[PDB]
Order: C-alpha cells, then sequence, then structure tokens
C-alpha cells in the first residue's frame, strides 16, 4: 500500500485524507488545532461558508453531500439593504435547483473528520509543521508548548492554508515564483443573534448584503435563525482621503458602534454585542498569492489556500479547494508514479485557478456596488432565448462545473456582445433584440 | 563665481564641466593622460560604445548631440544569430526613432573637450591626482616622470573611474560601506576588418549577438564597417562541470580557433586575426561595486564609473555617467549651499543606480540564454500586443531603460509587476491562440497605473 503524510487537517486536507484512504492508501494526518469533536466547555465558533455546486459535487463524489446538505441553510437569492428603501430580493435562477447553501464550517469540518476516519485515516492533533528535511525525508512537528518531534515521509501533501509551513519549507528546494498581491481591505466578523434576526424580519433563506462603496458588510444564516456578519473595510485611510472610514478611526468598540450607526442605520440594532465582537475578535487581512510551481519532484505538493490564496468576494475558495482535493485524488490514484502524478495535477489546475483569482478581485464591485441596468437587461433577455448559449458568468461559476478559466473566457464573449448591442443607444427601444440573438448564436457555441 | 575643481576628463568630468562652466561657475579639470587631440605616431585603438535616450538627452541639453550623432552608426535592431536558423533582425520598437547608436570613445570624449572649453573650462593634462589632505582642503598631482605639485581647493568632483583615486582618498575621512561583487565571466575583444564584415554580408546598421548559454559573443559596427566583437567567457571552469569551456582551457590562438569554429561557425571566418587578437589582447575583468555614500560634507563628490562601476551587459555605464552629470549640475547650480547639493544628488542618484546596477547583472541571461527560448518569443509577442493596447501601462523594461529616461529604480519596479504579469499568462499554453488576451489586458490596467 502507498503512503502519504497530509499536513491540515482543513477542509481541502480532510477530504483528501477520505480519498486516499478509501482506495487503500496508508494515510496520516497532521493538525495544529485540537480535534473539534471532543467536547469542551468553551463557546464554539460561528464561521460560516458559502457552498456552491463545485464543492457540492466533490461531496457527493466523496458520499458526504447529503450528511452535509442535512445541515445547510439554503439561499434562494440575493437580499440587497440600501437604508429606507425596503430591502430588495434578488433571485438566483428560476427555481430551488439554483440555490446556494450556508453551512457552519465547523459543523463541516466535523462530518469531513468523522468520514476520514470511517475510510481508514489516521488523524493526529495539537501537533503543527515546523520545517522539513527533504533530503532526508524527514519532517518536524511541535505542540503549543513547543515540544519536537520528528516524523518520516514518503509523500508530503500541504493542505495548511493561507501561511502554509508546507510551502515555506518548499522554497528551500525550488524556486516557487512567488508574487503576493496584498490587498487594502480587512475583516471583522459579528453576529445576529436569533431573536433579533426575527425581531427585525431578517429573512433566513438569502444572502445578506448592505453596499456602501469602498467599504460593505454581508451576512449568511445559521439553522438556529442566527447570522454570521462580516465587515469589509480599508485598514488604513490612503493619503489622498485622509477622512475616509478605516479600521485605524475605530479606536474601541464605541467608536465602532458610532460608524455603525451612521453608515448601516437599519444594520446597527441587530447587532447587540457589537463593541464586544469589535474587541474581542481579531481583524482579519486579505490578499492573492500566486505561484509558479505547486511541487518539488515526487515529494511534495500543496493544494487549496496553501497552493492560492484569493480575495473573498466570490465565495470560491473552500468550493475551489474541494475540486482540488477530488482532482489530487484522481491524479495520484491512476499515475505511473508520484512525479508524473503531481506535475499533471499541477498543470491542469493552476490556469483554472489564476482565473477564479481574477474573476474574485473583479466581484468586489459587483458587491460593494442606468447602462449597466441596460446591459444586465438585455443579458436577461438573451438568457431566456438562449438559455443553452447565453449563460450569465456568475451562474457559470456558481451553478456549474465548467473549468473556472472557460467560465471566465465565454463571460468575455458575451460582456464585449452586450458592450457593442448597447453603444450609443439610450434605452431597450431602440435595440433590435433579434439582431442581437443571431449575434449570440453566431459567437457563442451550446453548451 | 563659484569654484569646482573635477579630476578626470572622461565623460562624465567633461560633461559636468561645460554644464558648470556656461553656468557662471570657474572650473578647472586635471586629466592624468595626454590630450588625444595633439596628433602623435602612436596608433590610437578604442571601442565604440551604445549611445542610447539617457546619454542622447544629457548630449542635448549640453547643445553637443548633433555634432555626436553626424559620426554615430544606426543600429535600427538587433541582429540574433542562434545555431540552425538564418540571423533574425529584432526591430528596436515601435518606430525608427526607437535606435541605438554606435558612437566610437575617443571620438565623443575630443567632442567633449572641445565644449567643454568652448564654455569657459580650463583643461590641465598630464597630471594624475595622487592624494587628498581633506582637512588642509589641498591635493596633490603628479606628472609621469614622477615631479608633484600641490593645488588648494574648494569644491571637488571625482570623475576619476573604476578605480577612482578620490574615490580612494575619502576612505581617509569616511566610511564609504563599499561591497565588491565579482563576475565570473572575463572578456577579449576580436577584430573584424572592412573587407571581412562586407565579403559575408554582415548588417552594418545593427547590434549582432550570438548566445550560447554560459557564453556568447557581441559586435557593434564602427562608422569605416570594421567592428569589434567582444566574447565573453568564465575565466575559469567550475568544479562541477571541469569539462565546461572556459578560458583557462585557451591556453594560445590556436585553441581559440578550434573552439570558434565547433561553436560559433558563422562568426569565425570573419576573423582572421582570431589567433593574434587572442594572445595579444588581455582578458578584461568584470565587477560591480556599490557604495552606501558618494560624498564627504560640502568637500567632494563621485559621479559616474568612481561611484558606481557595473557589468557591461546592459550597455549603460556611459549613458548613467551622463545622465549623473545633468543631476548633479542641476543640483549644484540650485542648492542653498554644496553641503546640501551632494547630499540631495546622492539621495536622489544612489537608488537608480543600484536598480541599473541590478538590471545589467539580469541582462546577460537575456542575451545568452533567453533570445533563442520559444517561452521567451510568446512573452515578447503578449507584450508587444500589450503595448498596443496599453501603451501608457504596459512599456516592455528594455524599452523603459534605453528607449525614456524614467528613473531606472521605477523601470525596475514596473519591470518585476510586467514580468509577473507575462509569465503566469503564458504558463501552460503552446501558442497565443489559447490565451484569452483581454484576460491579460484587464490584469495590465489593476496593477499598472499610467504614465
Ligand atoms: C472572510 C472570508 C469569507 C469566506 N467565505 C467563503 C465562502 O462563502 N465560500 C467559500 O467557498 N470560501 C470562502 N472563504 C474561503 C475559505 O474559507 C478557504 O478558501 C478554505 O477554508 C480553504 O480550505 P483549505 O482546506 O485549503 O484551508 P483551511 O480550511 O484554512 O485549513 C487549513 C488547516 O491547516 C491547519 N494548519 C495550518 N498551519 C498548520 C501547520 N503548520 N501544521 C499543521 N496544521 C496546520 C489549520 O489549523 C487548518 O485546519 C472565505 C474566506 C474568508 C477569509
Ligand atoms: C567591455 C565594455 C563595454 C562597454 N560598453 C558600453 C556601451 O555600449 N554603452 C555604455 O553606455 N557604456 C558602456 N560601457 C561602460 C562605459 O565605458 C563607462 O561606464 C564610462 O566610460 C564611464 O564614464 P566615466 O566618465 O565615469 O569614466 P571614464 O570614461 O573611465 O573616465 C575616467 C577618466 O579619469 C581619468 N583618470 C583616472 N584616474 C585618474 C587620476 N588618478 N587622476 C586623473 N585622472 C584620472 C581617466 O584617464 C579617464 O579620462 C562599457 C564598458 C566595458 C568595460
Ligand atoms: N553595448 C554593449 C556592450 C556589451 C554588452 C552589451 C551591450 C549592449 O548594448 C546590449 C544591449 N543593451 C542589449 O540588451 O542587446
Ligand atoms: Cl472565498
Ligand atoms: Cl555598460
Amino acid at each position: 500500500a502507498r503512503q502519504v503524510t497530509i499536513i491540515g487537517a482543513g477542509l481541502a486536507g480532510t477530504l483528501v485524507a477520505r480519498l486516499l484512504a478509501r482506495n487503500g492508501w496508508q494515510v496520516n494526518l497532521f493538525e495544529r488545532r485540537p480535534d473539534p469533536r471532543i467536547e469542551t466547555g468553551a463557546r464554539g465558533r460561528s464561521i460560516n461558508l458559502a457552498l456552491a455546486e463545485r464543492g457540492a459535487h466533490a461531496l457527493r463524489l466523496a458520499g458526504l453531500e447529503r450528511e452535509v446538505l442535512a445541515e445547510a441553510v439554503m439561499m434562494r437569492g440575493r437580499m440587497v439593504h440600501v437604508p429606507g428603501t425596503p430591502p430588495n430580493l434578488q433571485p438566483y435562477g428560476r427555481d430551488d435547483s439554483e440555490v446556494i447553501w450556508s453551512i457552519n464550517r465547523d459543523r463541516l469540518n466535523r462530518i469531513l473528520l468523522d468520514g476520514a476516519e470511517a475510510a481508514g485515516a489516521s488523524i493526529h492533533f495539537n501537533l503543527g509543521l515546523d520545517s522539513v528535511d527533504f533530503a532526508r525525508q524527514r519532517l518536524t512537528l511541535s505542540n503549543v508548548s513547543g515540544e519536537r518531534l520528528e516524523k518520516r515521509f514518503h509523500l508530503l501533501i500541504g493542505a495548511d492554508g493561507c501561511n502554509s509551513a508546507v510551502r515555506q519549507a518548499m522554497a528551500s528546494v525550488v524556486d516557487l515564483g512567488e508574487h503576493l498581491e496584498t490587498q487594502p481591505h480587512g475583516y471583522k466578523e459579528l453576529q445576529i443573534t436569533p431573536e433579533a434576526s426575527a425581531q427585525f424580519n431578517l429573512e433566513p433563506n438569502a444572502l445578506h448584503i448592505w453596499p456602501h462603496g469602498d467599504y460593505m458588510c454581508i451576512a449568511l444564516p445559521n439553522l438556529d435563525r442566527s447570522f454570521t456578519v462580516t465587515l469589509f473595510l480599508h485598514h488604513q485611510s490612503p493619503a489622498a482621503q485622509p477622512a475616509s472610514p478605516s479600521f485605524a478611526q475605530l479606536v474601541d468598540g464605541h467608536a465602532a458602534r458610532r460608524f455603525f450607526q451612521r453608515q448601516f442605520p437599519d444594520l446597527s440594532p441587530m447587532l447587540d454585542s457589537l463593541e464586544q465582537d469589535f474587541e474581542h475578535h481579531p481583524t482579519g487581512k486579505l490578499a492573492t498569492l500566486r505561484l509558479t510551481t505547486w511541487h518539488v519532484g515526487g515529494q511534495a505538493v500543496l493544494l487549496g489556500d496553501a497552493a492560492h490564496p484569493m480575495v473573498p468576494f466570490h465565495g470560491q475558495g473552500m468550493n475551489c479547494a474541494l475540486e482540488d482535493a477530488v482532482a489530487l485524488a484522481e491524479h495520484l490514484q491512476s499515475a505511473a508514479d508520484n512525479a508524473s502524478a503531481l506535475a499533471a495535477f499541477t498543470a491542469q489546475r493552476q490556469p483554472d485557478a489564476l482565473a477564479i483569482q481574477a474573476m474574485a478581485l473583479e466581484n468586489y464591485v459587483e458587491m460593494s456596488s442606468p447602462t449597466y441596468l441596460l446591459e444586465r437587461e438585455l443579458g436577461q433577455i438573451m438568457a431566456q432565448r438562449q438559455p443553452t448559449r447565453f449563460i450569465p458568468r456568475y451562474s457559470m461559476v456558481t451553478f456549474s462545473r465548467l473549468p473556472y478559466a472557460q467560465a471566465m473566457a465565454r463571460g468575455q464573449i458575451q460582456e464585449q456582445l452586450l458592450k457593442f448591442a448597447v453603444a450609443n443607444h439610450s434605452d431597450l427601444t431602440s435595440i433590435n433584440l433579434d439582431a442581437v440573438e443571431h449575434e449570440v448564436t453566431r459567437c457563442l457555441p451550446p453548451l
């Protein structure tokens, strides 16, 4: 039986552990954190995530989809909140088949851990990777208190997140050709209780957004009617606009409260613990990191956030990481050797990871807020008339398994076609709809 | 009138002498060598240099550009000689306005000497600087016979080259924070006569390169159709590769001939005096020398090769030295005092000199390996499309350095963004037809601000 060591019992690491173990591999998985299945007297994390068709299909192949979806809330559309105006619901599709699922991160992780152990994987918690000796095929792990221990390895999988220790170790033996692109927005996680969401009639079966230009809030629902809110705001005010809101200006919870009362007036009354949440939860960092290569011969490979950190504005990081886990297990299972498997996995996934990283950056403007309204109106008519040809980019990314690079290329043809059709036209009445449709049939092959 | 003493009537020294003298400064310029304008029975042999936009603009400001260009050969592009295919011409840019000029060193120096004297500078030849007493504000000079003489000075400019005597003297009063980085390649100059270049149809209006990985040849044309071929090759073979070519393995001219016949077959028949040139011309040494400071209060400053020796792989040493002369004259003319001028000149120029020193080291792989690589060819093709679509955002690094006056550090920083963008766009793609050009252009607009 072939041997493998995986670092990081997160989302990609735990899924790939189950896929390899059920195919007869000897799997050992190491995780820095404690086992979340061991109940303690501590609170429990409220982190939520949007699970889309790519992630759901990966779980389906692993035989875990039904168990995960039993604990997920259906989001039928986007609820856009602009002050004074009643919240406006934008459905995703025509029926409940085109939906996004809101899943609690730690509930999903527990299901994945049980799934990996049921398949035969051995999981070791409270052990963080410190360094790797590639020549000697040994690695060094330690607990939170610094006690160190060495382990021999044959194949190493880095599923250890955006600040991957496996990626750092690989830099000693290969040039990963890394390029880090910082993002000016930080993030802060806040909470809405079940009592507060019911009192203010906040729709449970929707994804909520409070656009505000250079800053915004989003909220995802939980099974118990509570919601997890995320604030996206610049860490610092730029030199050109020193008066503009930023985390630096919000000195404490009371400053944060005054900011929410002014800028998010319909949201502030639902955040009962705003002051406490603001001071106790740390401000998160966002970035895009692109690598030239993801592997070292047949010895080590990266996947998920360890290979391609992206900005969270398309809700696709976990979905991409689960898609990566399926592809890595498929290549490893049937290749001539580990070196061939790792090079083939990198060649397949790199162009698709680059495409979603680019589309996620673009999506910030679409979430944070007449010509666009005209193009949207025309696009909707084309989608209704040619459903196998004109498919909005958001739908190709969220509700299909079309490779990310293909969704990006087709979306470009669609945008170009809409741009020329609307150019130097005030409204829809001056546009020949049949001529635009003929151009759709002329430029977009059916899928 | 403000007084200044300059050491070295080279390229930077003679230009700064004209700029200061025409602005009313009392200028005295000291040079170790004899006056090259005095005709003797000796046979003078100097190389041709590549003059680009930075150097040409400096001469333009000085009113000397037309005189220099009348004696220069136009290089409309690069002629790459890769084994297995005929020589291929790569035009320099968008139009024939983006050219490099091949100018004889001695001819340029003579024009600069005439220009400095016309502006009022006094030039004293056959006097080499030996030492400086900074406390006493005196310096010591000598002739070749050894007779020494002292001179008082007020402001001292060190324009005295790679082995600067002013820089050595400054080490007695300040920590220059020097760091010397040796380079493994040596160099040898070889000749192509006007008869041989015409016989073999070698293009006169181009810069020629013969890439060969760890070694290579280059050739620049002269006004008379002769060319100087420079061979860049390791002094010694490394321990890991003892069989690899090196100067140590070429004991005599006959060994050099066999090497050229095997590895540069299209070049060997043009080098009639190969054997003689190899044995009589010494092997040159290459290096990068970096300093943290270039001045001593308001008393002395370095510029050109005296301040920043660099490897010759980007043809920018003279161009950088002439750019330094314009900046030094600008700071000295307008500052509150000499101390403020020298500190401001060093703060402005030191980061730009560090950037061209780094880009010159990087240009060796570009010329010797990348030019013959299909991935570089696909990258160049994609880069050309981006340059057409976004002309104020995507400007190829070679063009920013050679055909513009953008500060070298800015050309390097923007160049890194462009290198990464092209690398990720072409990765896992065989040709241009599978690349989403609009997606690449969006990365350009997001990452590169317009200039
Ligand atoms: C604000 C925000 C919102 C998001 N929303 C969404 C969304 O709606 N939908 C979506 O698809 N994605 C979303 N994402 C992205 C998503 O959270 C990640 O892309 C995903 O968790 C990556 O999965 P992974 O398994 O690669 O890494 P992770 O889930 O981060 O797992 C990495 C694991 O490695 C462990 N580890 C780390 N270092 C070591 C070490 N040295 N030794 C041992 N173990 C180690 C960690 O403890 C962890 O268990 C969001 C991200 C953010 C920040
Ligand atoms: C192989 C090679 C190829 C090159 N090709 C190019 C090219 O194509 N393009 C380009 O831009 N650059 C090129 N360069 C670089 C270029 O030659 C130099 O960077 C340039 O000459 C520096 O100008 P400078 O005025 O600072 O010094 P220099 O031109 O060297 O002048 C220094 C002067 O000081 C005098 N002097 C020295 N010591 C004393 C002393 N003690 N007392 C008095 N006088 C003294 C010298 O005699 C000389 O006249 C090349 C260099 C090499 C080695
Ligand atoms: N004149 C030189 C002397 C020596 C070595 C290079 C040059 C160059 O000018 C190279 C040119 N800048 C290039 O990139 O092709
Ligand atoms: Cl995400
Ligand atoms: Cl040079």
